[PDB]
DNA sequence: TTGACTCTCTTAAGAGAGTCA
DNA sequence: TTGACTCTCTTAAGAGAGTCA
């Protein structure tokens, strides 16, 4: 695609195909001891994946369409954001899974932000636990918690001070 | 080296020279709108760095010691935890800078944990902002905040639901 | 034009080891 | 022995591009 109208058509056909991906219901923590429900449209574990889809990595996929004899390829989860800026504050925009399910391509579960913002959601308390993200989280964050630290700050002598 | 007494000796000489690195005071956000003061023992920007230290990368250093005519080498931030398990639940233990200051080698600003627990501290609200890390954070975390999302969850048609 | 594979690269939090003097 | 450089690798969040029928 090249014109905004052609990109819209690419987005429409992508939504049409992903819409038919198996929809899986997941019960997730929202923070604050609350539990929620998220519906993920998951790409198959193996070929075929869907019209226009091909796997380029263990958990990486691409969407391809041939408009006017020329082939076009986009990362699997980047299609919904084809009409938005591709960088912000000098950082590349990436498809961030609000649901934290890589195979999911439900666009209602993705946002477009920098890699740092993207990664950080892994540790967010959730929409019901104190999330402060402007584009709010859909669920807690798989890594949120006390952690499992093996050894904390310590010294054998007295050469240091906090 | 190999023995417990030889390892302690390594931790002791390491602390001694690091205990001589220039001490820089850093005022940091603690969360909850409070501010704290950290004392980082920062390795010099260029050689010489200190007895046993050598720079292997822009912000990477290694500590070296000749024990029984045979030279031993460790990542400069790992020495304090030479006696602790090197993995947890199958994950490599990592030297986590509680002060988010790479050049700092103050053991009172370091903890031993998985890379995931390590990274997650970049987004922690802080000791006074809601930090729930078992081994408490020393400061908020450089990346905590609303983020700068360019586009949130959206769909053009009606094939999806949250 | 398409599907199903192949390949290496980006970011930052971290690592290992080799070459010289 | 100790110092000062060189190189590539690891892990998860995420990418682009080539081959072949
Ligand atoms: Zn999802
Ligand atoms: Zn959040
Ligand atoms: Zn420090
Ligand atoms: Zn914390």
């Amino acid at each position: 695609a090249l014109t905004n109208a052609q990109i819209l058509a690419v987005i429409d056909s992508w939504e049409e195909t992903v819409g038919q991906f198996p929809v899986i219901t997941h019960h997730v923590p929202l923070g604050g001891g609350l539990q929620g429900t998220l519906h993920c449209y998951e790409i198959p574990l193996a070929a075929p994946y869907g019209v226009g889809f091909a796997k380029n990595g263990p958990t990486r996929w691409q969407y391809k369409r041939t408009i006017n004899q020329v082939v076009h390829r986009w990362g699997s989860h980047t299609v919904p954001f084809l009409l938005e800026p591709d960088n912000i504050n000098g950082k590349t925009c990436t498809a961030s899974h609000l649901c934290h399910n890589t195979r999911c391509h439900n666009p209602l579960h993705l946002c477009w932000e920098s890699l740092d913002d993207n990664k950080g959601r892994n540790w967010c308390p959730g929409p019901n636990g104190g999330c402060v993200h402007a584009v709010v989280c859909l669920r807690q964050g798989p890594l949120y918690g006390p952690g499992a630290t093996v050894a904390g700050p310590q010294q054998r002598g007295s050469h240091f001070v906090v």
